[PDB]
């Protein structure tokens, strides 16, 4: 739908690929989550380097459940010293804040043919954690998200 994030201008997206649907239900319930240690430095390094002019954009997915299960948008910088064990592994470690926009279950079939120009033109829903969407890309992903009923 052209009703939603028709007025992205600059700003960034990035797919998360979680291994744990309990990690994303914490997440929900508390607005955190926390990356890989490379995961997290490579959001850090694009929120901060975005000083508030856009949003930087996550889009969830949960490991082998063939479908993207939400979007959140980045709302703090990563904290590295945080309390350990929180999550479903000990090995997530650090703590940034979300803001989750949709929670909604989206078949990979509705986004299998949008293809990424920066990852070997592979299909979108074929990203690994923390892969980095080109802006048009991710708004005709963003959009199908939003919409999809
Ligand atoms: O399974 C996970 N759980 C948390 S909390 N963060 C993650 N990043 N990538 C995978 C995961």
């Amino acid at each position: 739908e052209n009703l939603y994030f028709q007025h992205m201008k600059h700003g960034r997206v990035f797919i998360i690929k979680s291994y744990s649907e309990d990690d994303i239900h914490r997440s929900i319930k508390y607005n955190i989550w926390c990356s890989t240690e490379h995961g997290n430095k490579r959001l850090d390094a694009a929120y901060r380097s975005m000083n508030g002019k856009g949003p930087v954009y996550l889009l969830f997915s949960v490991n082998g459940s063939g479908h993207f299960c939400g979007v959140a948008e980045m709302k703090s910088a990563v904290d590295y010293n945080t309390c350990a064990g929180v999550w479903s592994q000990d090995k997530w470690k650090g703590r940034f804040d979300v803001r989750w926009i949709f929670v909604k279950d989206v078949p990979n079939s509705q986004l299998r043919h949008i293809r990424l120009e920066n990852n070997e033109n592979k299909p979108v829903t074929n990203s690994r954690d923390t892969q980095e969407v080109p802006l048009e890309k991710a708004k005709q992903v963003l959009k199908i998200i939003a919409s999809y009923k």
